[PDB]
């Protein structure tokens, strides 16, 4: 039942490794999941509804990692708590890249694709802001830039960052190298006077 | 004679203020240049070779204007000659907003316009960790992070801001706070301990 759901939806992320969803057919992932045509299309309406899934359980795996984090602070000094919230999505888009990859690809055109993604970033925007304003009102951070404003500045660089290095775009900061990187511009520019 | 080829990216500029490249046809462009289409396929091979060509003619006009600045640095503080740098782009491609807009969409599935952004990308970085190592070596700055990740991260965080600023993205930092978000990370960064 979810059975054939879930051959169907690994069969897509399977075939995403090697092109991109435009040369994929709904009969390519019939034909993977070991099922017909109409049986695919009582499961899912498409191949970009296939897409959508794929994207959401990342997402919505990212979404509470980071929600278990926020429950279960690490003891450690604030550089290494800002790490282990970057980590997450290091370590959970990073193991699904060919998903992220047809993920970017396609919110070039898709609203729903968009608009799930800018959900979850509005979240984890105002939480790092929620943060950063704590940390001012403890007197461990200087109050410089709207909270906001730098928590929306400092997620969107790691969008961009982290998807470059996992794309080993040219240029790009090596995946080995990218977590230290990100790390030292959110350290600096949150507690940098 | 270039006064048809002026027409041409003239009537693409505007008809890409109100719809996407798929929605334009080559008998637009024509029809709106005041030319019929063979005579289109003289100046062009296709709508994308226009695209390509406007894509061109910003990132050139921006890559000038920085160059000029390299040559006639500002006398002012370090954290003025950071913001006029990262001005260049907040007025070459905010003057062409749609351009940009076509420009992304296109990298998506287009090999000629990623690559072209990548060649100038590395100058700019290249240019960036130049800067920051001597920075450094006349002891204004701490040796912190290698100069060229560092360059490579903060190059990747403006584009992609400014890109979710000038499309009025949710989430993005709002275009008049954008720069001065931009200038405190950018200093932060660099000479922060
Ligand atoms: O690296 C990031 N964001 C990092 C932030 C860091 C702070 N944070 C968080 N920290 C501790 C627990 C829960 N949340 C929210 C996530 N992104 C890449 C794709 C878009 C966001
Ligand atoms: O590039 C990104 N984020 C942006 C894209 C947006 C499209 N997309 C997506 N995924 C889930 C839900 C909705 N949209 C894949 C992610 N990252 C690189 C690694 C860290 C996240
Ligand atoms: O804002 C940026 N880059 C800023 C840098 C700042 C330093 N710099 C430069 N400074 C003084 C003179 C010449 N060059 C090179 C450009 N980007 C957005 C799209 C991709 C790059
Ligand atoms: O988003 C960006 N840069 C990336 C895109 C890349 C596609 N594209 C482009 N343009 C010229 C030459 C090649 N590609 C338009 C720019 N910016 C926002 C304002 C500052 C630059």
């Amino acid at each position: 039942g979810d059975d054939r759901e879930l051959a169907i939806l690994a069969t897509a992320e399977n075939l995403l490794e090697d092109r991109p969803l435009a040369d994929i057919s709904v009969d390519d992932l019939a034909k993977g999941a070991g099922i017909s045509r109409p049986t695919f299309y009582f499961y899912f309406p498409s191949k970009e509804a296939v897409l959508l899934t794929l994207l959401d359980r990342v997402v919505n795996q990212a979404d509470m990692a980071l929600q278990t984090l926020a429950e279960n602070p690490a003891d450690t000094d604030r550089e290494n708590m800002w790490r282990t919230g970057i980590n997450v999505f290091f370590e959970t888009f990073g193991s699904h890249k060919a998903v992220t990859r047809a993920g970017q690809a396609a919110r070039a055109t898709s609203v729903e694709v968009a608009e799930l993604w800018s959900t979850f970033m509005q979240k984890w925007i105002a939480y790092t802001a929620a943060v950063i304003d704590a940390e001012r009102d403890r007197g461990a951070a200087p109050r410089t830039l709207p909270a906001h404003e730098l928590a929306t500045a400092l997620n969107l660089m790691n969008e961009r960052t982290l998807f470059a290095s996992f794309a080993g775009e040219q240029p790009s900061v090596p995946e080995a190298r990218v977590l230290d990187t990100l790390v030292h511009i959110w350290v600096t520019s949150i507690y940098g006077e």
